[PDB]
């Protein structure tokens, strides 16, 4: 066929399915699956992602992505009207600073987002933190320094899916919802998809954007077991709050992301609600529920550190989702040695910032194009990157466990936490060493298998050891 | 016509359509059970457990306790007689036949170290078993060890029920004893909210925190019938790390403005934390962030650091019917009324439904009961000075619960600073009335509006019954 | 006679000693007091040479609290030639007075909103009115420290030229350049100062002797006005001074290493505040806690050392903790009760005060003891200091209102600085039942006068017998004034 | 005569001094030391006459710590009589040696359930097995304490017969009953011991002096052990004994009252713990850190103080927050590198040694007294004290897998005791992380010897060339004695 099948009905899904359907409305284009957020480009930027190359690079496609947001947006509500909602819930995001954390994340974070918002030549000011709108923290708990960041924004993802859907039908997209159990390729090119009604739908291309199950999906055609790249569950945690006078921020309100890719955020939405988030936990099993320790973090850093009012506030929804957490810790976007299949997934806390770039990159493609500049080190077929020294990653890992505890905030002996970062080096070196003599996961990751058990551990050694064979 | 659908009123609908075949019974609520108590509850068969030093120190009190005590004998039989109407599928009734009560120094020595003593002193004198334990001897729990309990207390037939098991236990036996569901609620004492109109003999209201707004809008009653407020409570359901739990119910005595901390154990690798308690002069559906934590760190800390890392299935929001004089509404009036049971109306069902059937009968039903007649001018259990006291030390208790950390010289401070708003809010209300210590503290942080509206209710009662 | 006896052996009573001695070589000065310096607030301090890290909103605020910040400008521009004056005496193994030239002033979260970020912006803006020499630097350049993380520093001020003295060594030299100047030291205590005829006669002494002088320089710190007071009708028109009690330590650092420039916090709840000090030879001073009380005390309380220790411990440097504790110092700030000092002359003909300078006596010494030299020799002295003449009505520098919500800030400021961890409506609830009582004082102390609030908690928390015997007081001031 | 000279005038010196003078008429007896009293455990010490109090599971779980337990036990039973001898030589203006006949243990949740529940227990059942007089108490019935409610108390054990004595007061006491039976004080330090031919010459002083003797006397507390060393071989034949630095405080309370009993928690971690212990005059004694040094250190840390004052405020009376600090008291517990004092003769003749008594040589030092002196005169003294002969191999009282559970634990233990609040998977990931380097160390510094928990966490945080000195000194006594 000239079909296209996508695979998967979430933001990166929906999106291709639109650009796809618009841009060849002669061919059919069926889209497969069952019934905060930030738009996080400057306010995602790290010392430590700047300080790798693969790191800039992703960072470079988050910039290029903001760039396509407004007229993105303007095609999307083109095809609603007034009633349905507006996609965009905020403009501007301010980035604050307080001390319930890490110096060594948050302090060269900060520095990091100035740096890389200056040599974007993007708008933005160090503002007085008494000019920062509504927040009312605890003293103990306050930020001494803020950055307004003007046109990185936030958007309403309830509003954007049901957008998406209408514009994929009003561009002539079907919408057919059951999952594919599985891809069907010979002679190394697509046939099709079936799907778990035991139907087959054939097709000359199929997007693979089914979230953390796409590599599992691509891996069982001959030989891709260990050419693609494991995708995790980041087990994310957010909540819905309807504020006590119905009142919210008129900016997204968020730090620097935190320990293990966690973070704390307030999201504004229509009709007296506020989003708060997010927690982040590298998970080697899915998991579908928040956990106590997971709902306790999240609420005391927003009580405390952004609005004392959310105290006295109703817990409308605790919300669970799967970040796909890619092993070697970027995206896997674009072709495969087999032709007409493609992914779109691995995005962890950005695919829905960079949907729209995703799907126009992988149209590109699809046309016989090239695409975006600077996605080929993200090819969905490829070695683990190695994005970062051994040492780099158990300096991080390190890090990132103390930050655990400042970030809480703990209150210990001053002696202790010198003791807990010189016993805690000996342990992650020895589990780096063990693993693999040329892959080291990332923090995020690292921290998962440290305390996963033996069987778990031996199993990613193996793992590890069958894509070096595979790849040298 | 038996208006509420909780515990009360499928428990009094039961034992009227079991003792009756030959009249009609037909019960109203609908399945959502808004602000329903019921479903929001461990729930706690909670007699010794439930004992406070302010609560025996009071006629209205033992009193109270003592139909707490009667009520325990009720519940094997009880039990029995409901799973018999269904089968072994329906699952099980009784989730725990002990209760362990851990002392640990996360609270108020005021409150816990006063109430562990009431509750030793109450059993021995019912002659109840049960035994002082060491802490190490405490099954399954695994406390952070700066919570953890220095004295624990065994309590032998002390249990809790599957509140969700209960209540569909309660309706399959009301049907097969041939009462009749109509999922419609009463708006006038009775006319329904789809705009019917049910003719009855009897009327027994049993509609937790809404029953006294009902039966007030008949001639005189708006003054003669003492008001129920919603005593919200949030509780949770977590499925455990590893499918374990307590074999005993685990839990403090009532702690600061009748909150307090218990794990109740239930079937399928769940458990039940509770409670919050947080008395509001209007209803709220939703659970705070502030109540979601409280109950989460209390958990966490004092009874298993495991529950840090479960999965959150349910956060459960209910309304105890909070009675403005601090005791239950049971009985006839010048038409019943079964609530206002505030913590234990779950516990004392069986003896609440087989008292109103009787009175219903002719008969005089249980014997201590009379003190709580609907239809009364509002007790005063406790002298102004009493309640006083209690309101400053529930307000102390808010911070050592927390548990907060302070400079030494803070809480006395407080203490000092919070004693002239309490007196001069008590003086203000009414000559004769003091709301107990939860109204209180509710009353206290309301609108002056809301305030001037209960000196004019309290000032209403004086006239109509003095 | 023409003798001139100084009552005091503190850094005012030595320095305007020094300035009497240098300037009448023709008369004989004595300078009273015992090397044990009983309450003597100068040998507990650091001291820093404090001015604009002095700023407050609150203070910057009064037109009282402006004038006295433009005499603490004045008197640091007097520290080079006047340090250079005092060492000349003295020989290389004497030590140097300076130990600082520059201050960091550092801003962290531990502490209250409404003091901690309203005086970290107004020491800003009072450095670019004055033109002074400052830069905001990065913390990260901020040299030395290593505080805790959750008590770190978000913004840091270096202060150009503002330092800090050796106030042992300062002392020393002091006492040396009084003796070079011809000066005599006697060490007892003035008992009680002689006056008939409008004029003083002389002081009687503690070991029962008779100094006779045509001039005494009361300098006796927080004695000051009670020495005085005992005259006739000076009880109700020399403005009563307190105790402000404040607890220093002396630190051997672990490593014998110490910060190059001062490091301090702006002010803090009721006149405390943090800061280290250097000292020669691997020492650190820090500072430094304020309590006024209406009775003197000599010892640290538990609660004083606890707090200073665990401040500087967590948002200057964890190296503290493992470091030697050398010295726990006690000394008093004289406190005047309306928060101004009592400088220059009274009734009593040849009778002068220095005292009541609270934080900053040490750093105004010899801008004060000029102003006093000049006015004993009949000049007019310093321009802006005629308006804390010792004989005055108490000084009203604030309304009732401002003080109140200033009272109820720093109670609070208290928590913040601890500091606490409460449920979050508590501090709300706290601060609503914080008012009433604090307004019901105030009205009840007295229908014109309001003391401050290092005053005002201080008087809350005293007996009853002690509030009515203020009451009395404020008056008897009323009557004597009105 | 034949001379006897006692080297070191705490305690243990002293009470021997007076043993041998009034025992020996034959003999003059020197007691050398000075008023000072460097790095002097007795007057930084209470002090309490701790027997059940000093339980704890682990030392009544080795035969060595039953056996040190049994003495104390027998110990006891002399203080009435010894008390009576020693005031005798004094009259009422000398103050009361005894403070309190009876003890108050209390338990809160202020530290490690692994140490603090055990111990409880430990310690009634080790007053239950001696049919000693106790009883558990409602905490309600204990008088004067005012426990922050987070940190109170919920289980309190009453022992009676079980004091404190005031140590200054028992120090002046032996001095003056040491001169009454004509002993004589020589204010000086021993630099060295002199022998030849197997046989005690004398000792070397500080002052350039040598006095003769045929008995020497070595009960110079931490120093004991380092002065004996430098005779030939003794170095790898008498344990070494490194100084358990002690705080302490005395504290002029708010309102001049105190316990009328000792009030104490069980040993803490690495043999630190919190008592009060009553005093004359409106005074309590609050103590008491401990931690081992590898060198001897005179001054308190700011975490030392800290520790100590913000347990004894939440745990014991909030009123010691705002009560006078009077003194910060350092001492030195001759802390044996084995876990076990050093008590009687050495293959020198007229050598003898007692030491390295830790936490309760004072509580010991009438019976240690008695034994030494009967050995002087040819008898055998007390039974039950031959093992704790100063001339041996090292003790091992543990098993390394019993001392590396203890020391992961007291690690732990100085967390809970603090107290901090952590993440609740913090705790178990630490304990899991500690294991690998506390077994490392351990099998790094000898195949045969493990030091006791207090030692090892010391040596854990010491430089590399200290560990490197202790593995030679480790393996040079494995050569001596193997
Ligand atoms: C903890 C602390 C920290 C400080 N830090 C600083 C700082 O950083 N910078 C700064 O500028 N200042 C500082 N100060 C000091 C402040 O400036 C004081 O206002 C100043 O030292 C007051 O000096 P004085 O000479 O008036 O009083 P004192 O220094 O108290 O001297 C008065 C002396 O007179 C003696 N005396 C009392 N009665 C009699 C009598 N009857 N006869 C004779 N003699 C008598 C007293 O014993 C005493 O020695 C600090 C003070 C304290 C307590
Ligand atoms: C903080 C603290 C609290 C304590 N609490 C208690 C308690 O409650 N109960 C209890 O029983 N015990 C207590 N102790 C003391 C403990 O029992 C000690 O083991 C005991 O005091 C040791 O006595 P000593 O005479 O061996 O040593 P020390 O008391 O140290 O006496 C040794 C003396 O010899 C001197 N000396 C050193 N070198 C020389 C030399 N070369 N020549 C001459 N003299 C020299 C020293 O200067 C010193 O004065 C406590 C100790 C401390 C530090
Ligand atoms: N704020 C970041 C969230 C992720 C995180 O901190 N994970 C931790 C770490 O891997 C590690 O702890 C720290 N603090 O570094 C580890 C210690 O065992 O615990 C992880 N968190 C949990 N993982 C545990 C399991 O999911 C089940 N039980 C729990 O309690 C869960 N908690």
């Amino acid at each position: 066929q000239t079909d296209v099948i996508v695979v998967g009905n979430g933001v990166l899904g929906l999106s291709v399915g639109v650009e796809i359907a618009r841009t060849r409305p002669d061919v059919r284009v069926t889209l497969l699956g069952k019934p905060g957020a930030m738009l996080g480009a400057f306010g995602e930027v790290t010392a430590h992602a700047l300080a790798s190359e693969h790191g800039r690079k992703k960072h470079a496609l988050a910039v290029q992505a903001q760039r396509l947001w407004p007229e993105w947006i303007e095609s999307l509500e083109a095809t609603g009207t007034a009633a349905d909602g507006r996609i965009k819930t905020a403009d501007d995001t301010v980035v604050l600073l307080n001390t319930v954390g890490h110096s060594a994340l948050d302090d060269a974070n900060f520095a990091a987002v100035l740096t890389a918002l200056k040599e974007a030549n993007a708008p933005h000011e160090e503002i007085a933190v008494e000019s920062v709108d509504w927040i009312d923290p605890d003293p103990n708990s306050r930020p001494l320094r803020a950055l307004h960041i003007e046109g990185e924004g936030s958007v309403d993802s309830g509003i954007l899916l049901a957008a998406l859907e209408r514009s994929f039908l009003q561009a002539g997209g079907r919408l057919h919802p059951v999952d594919a159990t599985e891809i069907r390729a010979s002679h190394g090119r697509v046939e099709g998809v079936v799907t778990d009604d035991g139907d087959f739908l054939p097709a000359g291309h199929v997007v693979v954007a089914a979230g953390a199950r796409s590599q599992r999906l691509v891996a069982a055609l001959p030989g891709l077991a260990h050419r693609i790249p494991r995708i995790y569950d980041g087990v994310g945690v957010s909540a819905l709050v309807d504020t006590w006078d119905g009142s919210g921020p008129a900016t997204v309100l968020r730090t620097s992301n935190r320990a293990f890719a966690c973070g704390l955020h307030l999201v504004p939405r229509a009709g007296g609600s506020v989003y708060i988030g997010a927690t982040n936990a590298v998970c080697l099993e899915p998991r579908g529920a928040a956990s106590i320790e997971e709902t306790v973090f999240l609420f005391n850093c927003a009580t405390h550190q952004l609005h004392r009012g959310l105290n006295g506030s109703e817990l409308r929804k605790v919300q669970v989702g799967s970040r796909p957490a890619p092993i070697d810790g970027f995206p896997l976007i674009g072709g495969t040695s087999v032709e007409g299949l493609w992914m779109l997934s691995g995005t962890y806390r950005d695919g829905l910032h960079m949907s729209p770039l995703l799907a126009r990159h992988v149209v590109s493609l699809m046309d016989g194009g090239t695409g975006v500049d600077g996605l080929r080190e993200f090819r969905p077929e490829r070695d683990l990157i190695s994005a970062w020294s051994r040492e780099e990653i158990l300096d991080d890992v390190v890090r990132h466990t103390m930050a655990t505890g400042y970030e809480f905030p703990w209150r210990l002996p001053l002696e202790w936490p010198h003791m807990m970062e010189t016993f805690l080096q000996g342990p992650f070196a020895e589990l780096a060493d063990r693993l693999s003599d040329t892959y080291t996961p990332p923090a995020d990751l690292m921290t998962a298998i440290m305390f996963s058990e033996r069987e778990q551990q031996d199993e990613l050694i193996a793992y590890y050891a069958d894509v070096h064979r595979e790849w040298h």
